[PDB]
C-alpha cells in the first residue's frame, strides 16, 4: 500500500474519517477524503441540533450531503448520533416526562427512517456513562427518563431500521476501568435479554504517550459478549507546537491503537476524528493542546501516517 485506504482495504478493515461537508469545497481536503478512507461519519451533520432544530421539524440537507458523499465515493457510512446529552436543543430540554420520552422516540424514528438503507451503523446512544462508573450525571436523558432510556432508544432504532448495526459509543472506556465495566455490564445485559445492540464504539480521544496498555484485552472482552467493536473518534493530542519527539511518540501511539484493533477479529476498524489539525475540535476545548490528527494544518502527512499504514499491515 501507498495509502491508508489501500492498507485498510488490503487488511479487510475500515479506516474512516469524520466529515464536515462544508469542507468538501476545499479541494485539498476533498482529495484526501476521497483517497485515504473507506468509511465516513458526519462530525456534526447528523446530531440532534443539526437534524431537528424545532420539534418534529427536520433539516436533513447537511446529513444528506454526507450520505451522498459516501454513496458517490463508495465509502461505508456510519451514523452519529441519535441520542446524546450534549448540544440538545432547548425545545427538547424544556420537555419532561412522557412528552420528552416521545420527542426522543420520534427523533430516533425519524432520523433512522430518513437514512435507512444508507447509514450502515448508528451510534444510537452516545456517552451514557460516567468517569468513575455508573450513569452520566449531566444528561437530560438520564435525568428525565432514568435508566431505561437506553433500551427505549435501541428498541426504537431497530423498529425503524431492521438491519442497521446499532452501537453504543463512549470515551474513557478504552482501558478496563469503572466506566468501561459499567458499559460492559449493560452490553452483557442487553445481549442476555435480546435488546437490539450489535456494536460498541471506543472514541479513543487519547493524549500523546498515554495509550491504555489493556486496550486489546478490553476490546476482546467486549467482542466476546457477541458484538462488534470499533475505534470511532481516534485522535491523540499533544501540547502545541509539535516537535520531533512528540510526533514520534504520537506515531507510536497511533500504531498501538490500530494494532489493538487488528488484534481483535471483531474490531471493524478505526475512524479518526477529522483529517487535518487545521480543523480539529481539540484546541478549542483544551487550550495549549492540539496537533492530534494524521495531517497537519498545511495537509502534510505527519509521522502518524506511516504508523497507521504499518499497523494495518502495510
Ligand atoms: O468533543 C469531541 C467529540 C466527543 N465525542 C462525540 C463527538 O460528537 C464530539 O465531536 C464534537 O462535537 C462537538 C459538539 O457537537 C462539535 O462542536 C461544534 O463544532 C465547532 C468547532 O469544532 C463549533 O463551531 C460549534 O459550536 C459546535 O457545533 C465538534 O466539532 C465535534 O468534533
Amino acid at each position: 500500500a501507498t495509502t491508508l485506504k489501500e492498507a485498510a482495504d488490503g487488511a479487510g478493515r475500515d479506516f474512516g474519517f469524520a466529515l464536515d461537508p462544508n469542507r468538501l469545497s476545499e479541494a485539498q481536503y476533498k482529495a484526501i477524503a476521497d483517497s485515504e478512507f473507506n468509511l465516513v461519519v458526519a462530525e456534526n451533520a447528523m446530531k440532534w441540533d443539526a437534524t431537528e432544530p424545532s420539534q418534529n421539524s427536520f433539516s436533513f440537507g447537511a446529513g444528506d450531503r454526507v450520505a451522498s458523499y459516501a454513496a458517490d465515493t463508495g465509502k461505508e457510512l456510519y451514523g452519529h448520533t441519535l441520542v446524546w446529552h450534549s448540544q440538545l436543543p432547548d425545545w427538547a430540554k424544556n420537555l419532561n416526562g412522557s412528552a420528552f420520552e416521545s420527542a426522543m422516540v420520534n427523533h430516533v424514528t425519524k432520523v433512522a427512517d430518513h437514512f435507512e438503507g444508507k447509514v450502515a451503523s448508528w451510534d444510537v446512544v452516545n456517552e451514557a456513562f460516567a468517569d468513575g462508573g455508573g450513569r452520566r450525571q449531566d444528561s437530560a436523558f438520564q435525568q428525565k427518563l432514568g435508566n431505561g432510556y437506553i433500551e427505549t432508544a435501541f428498541r426504537a432504532a431497530r423498529a425503524a431500521d431492521p438491519t442497521a448495526k446499532l452501537c453504543i459509543n463512549d470515551y474513557n472506556v478504552e482501558g478496563i476501568n469503572a466506566k468501561s465495566n459499567s458499559l460492559y455490564d449493560l452490553v452483557k445485559d442487553f445481549k442476555a435479554r435480546g435488546v437490539p445492540l450489535d456494536c460498541v464504539g471506543f472514541q479513543s480521544h487519547l493524549i500523546v504517550g498515554q495509550v491504555p496498555g489493556d486496550f486489546r484485552q478490553n476490546l476482546q472482552r467486549f467482542a466476546d459478549l457477541g458484538v462488534d467493536v470499533r475505534i470511532t473518534e481516534l485522535d491523540i493530542r499533544m501540547r502545541t507546537p509539535s516537535d520531533a519527539t512528540k510526533l514520534a511518540t504520537q506515531a507510536a501511539d497511533y500504531k498501538k491503537v490500530v494494532q489493538a484493533c487488528m488484534q481483535v477479529t471483531r474490531c471493524q476498524g478505526v475512524t479518526v476524528w477529522g483529517i487535518t489539525d487545521k480543523y480539529s475540535w481539540v484546541p478549542d476545548v483544551f487550550p495549549g493542546e492540539g496537533a492530534a490528527l494524521v495531517w497537519d494544518a498545511s495537509y502534510a502527512k505527519k509521522p502518524a501516517y506511516a504508523a497507521v499504514m504499518e499497523a494495518f499491515g502495510a
